[PDB]
């Protein structure tokens, strides 16, 4: 556990020293009270001038012991309409799998602007869940519409 709290640490004093604007990411606490680095309370605001704007969409970041030779879990709770996160909110993005784009390196800022991408540009080929990859391929003004009311729904 020392070299995934080590780096865990590392990216905590990173984040509060220079993080984008609107994005929320803090560690949670132990039944004791003190820090758990291994699970984080993030939030993402949808970008201005797209159907996610005004929104802003909690998401869980979990940490395993051989943190980073793995990814986080990242899981929107509650879970979002978009195509590629999955009914249960966890998402689907190469770099958040070990066996595809995951690099020790990537930082959690980088994983959550990836992610904040992600909310406004789906991939396609990627699909996790049924009725917004539906939408998405069948209309995308009806796709849109789901967005933007999903995005007031989340108004901080
Ligand atoms: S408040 C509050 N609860 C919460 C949960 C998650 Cl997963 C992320 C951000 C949050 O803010």
């Amino acid at each position: 556990s020392g070299i995934a709290l080590s780096r865990l640490a590392q990216e905590r004093k990173a984040w509060r020293k220079d993080h984008p604007f609107g994005f929320v990411a803090v560690p949670t606490k132990n039944p004791d009270g003190t820090m758990n680095l291994m699970n984080w309370e993030c939030a993402i605001p949808g970008a201005a001038g797209t159907p996610w704007a005004g929104g802003l969409f909690k998401l869980r970041m979990l940490f395993k012991d051989d943190y980073p030779s793995s990814p986080p879990k990242c899981k929107f709770e509650p879970p979002l309409f978009h195509p590629n996160v999955y009914p249960s909110g966890t998402v689907c993005l190469s770099i958040l799998e070990e066996d595809k784009d995951w690099r020790p390196a990537i930082t959690i800022k980088q994983i959550l602007l990836g992610i904040q991408e992600l909310l406004n540009e789906p991939n396609i080929q990627d699909p996790a869940q049924a009725e917004a990859y539906t939408i998405y391929c069948q209309n995308r003004v009806e796709y849109e519409k789901r967005v933007r009311a999903q995005a007031k729904k989340f108004a901080p």
